[PDB]
């Protein structure tokens, strides 16, 4: 049950990180960044436990790897809703941080944020240092001007541009805006294990495009629907998932729960 | 002697920098950044390599955590610059980043800097996974929530609140917003030898008082101290700085001249 799987994954990381924010010093501080790391479908989250599973780890021991990659996403979210970027009044119909305290707050939470994310995978529950170190490194690779961010500033870039962005362009955004985080979780069972981090890694660059595509053609300058054409956008995300599945064939019977995931990305 | 150990940092600095950012895409963020970590006096970077030095760790093993120090108090700037926060149209005789290019840039370009920092502190010419992992927690404890953002939160509350604060509350701040970095880059050396960081530690608690109360002389320590009072207290902690290191003996004399050398 991918559901039930995906709602025991959301309790148990709302709670977690409730904690985890409880116990750095009291302030609007806290207060904001409790407030950004709450709710969400977690599906981050959801795919480093998934794939921490796989290799035999258990929920408890991916837990701050969970939650780091929670953290991040949060953070990238605070900043991304700002006046200055996206300038989003409301997140999932409340108010976001920058509304609810100011945008000196919402600078602070996601800075506050993203190093809560790093303090988080150094957690020895996690393994051995050597891991833990593979986690770090993995999640800076990710988030960075290699990564996220680098994707987030050509995607402010696009906002402005009077010629619309080439397919290639959109896919480097893609990879870097979206594409990068939810392959640092889905190798964080991988990392936390030692183990080929190959097969993850081909399934989240899939996945990671399906994604993006799924997001785009529920949204109705250049995206997937645009480029492809609605039709066009529904079969490319439908294929990016059939070779997100089979980038899992070496796990067999055991990557049905990620696969199944990879299916819910777009039938919405 | 302290002033071309300075310089000879500055310089190996400034090159590893310039090469670490490099390595990244092409486009207005990397130059951003570029921009940002450029040049300054480097008195995090000197404390890591230093540091480093006094438990017989040569510069080239201690480079990725300089690095990082740096890294990341650029980043502080780069945000804490903006207007909604200290609203500065020029540092260091130039403009900064939100001006030079955009408010969005800075959010962007600071937020990346600290990814760098972070991912700097992976790197295996630091020696054992162990001592990475160590530096990594001594980095995130000492910038974030409980640290310099936590500091800088304080900060901002502080010039809207009811009356001044006291002595005790702008220590208590000055400890997070500029204390906690100085403390990890003094620790630094000791973190990646595996050693004991209590002297180090007293050293930067101290060090990093004074230079905020040497950084007054330009409410604050001279408000609540005086002209005279606060230059006393600084050269006080000074020697505070300087006693912690004792146990090293002599071998602390670089340390302890750039304490010495923070109030001139």
């Amino acid at each position: 049950s991918l559901s039930e799987r995906l709602k025991e994954v959301q309790d148990a990381v709302e709670t977690a990180m409730a904690a985890a924010i409880g116990r750095l010093p009291a302030g609007d501080l806290r207060d904001a960044m409790a407030y950004a790391a709450q709710g969400g479908k977690r599906l981050r989250a959801f795919l480093a436990i998934e794939s921490a599973a796989i290799h035999g780890i258990s929920m408890a021991q991916a837990m701050p790897a969970a939650l780091a990659v929670e953290a991040l996403h949060a953070y990238s979210l605070v900043h991304d809703d700002m006046p200055c970027m996206d300038n989003d009044d409301l997140r999932r119909g409340l108010p976001t941080v920058h509304k609810k305290w100011d945008d000196a707050t919402a600078v602070l939470a996601g800075d506050a944020l993203q190093t809560l994310a790093f303090e988080l995978c150094t957690d020895p529950v996690l393994g051995s240092a050597e891991n833990r170190v593979a986690l770090v490194a993995a999640l800076a690779q990710a988030s960075g001007a290699e990564g996220m961010v680098y994707g987030q500033a050509l995607d402010i870039a696009a906002e402005t541009a009077a010629v619309p962005l080439t397919l290639d362009e959109i896919i480097r955004l893609q990879a870097g805006k979206t594409g990068a985080l939810i392959s640092f979780a889905a190798q964080a069972g991988a990392i936390l294990a030692g183990a080929d981090r190959g097969p993850l890694t081909a399934y989240a660059t899939a996945l990671g495009l399906a994604f993006q595509i799924a997001d785009d053609i529920l949204d109705v300058k250049a995206t997937f629907v645009s480029l492809l054409g609605l039709a066009g956008a529904k079969s490319r995300a439908a294929d990016l998932v059939a070779e997100a599945e089979a980038a899992l064939a070496p796990y067999g019977e055991a990557a049905s729960t990620l696969r199944a995931c990879a299916r819910y990305v777009i039938e919405r």
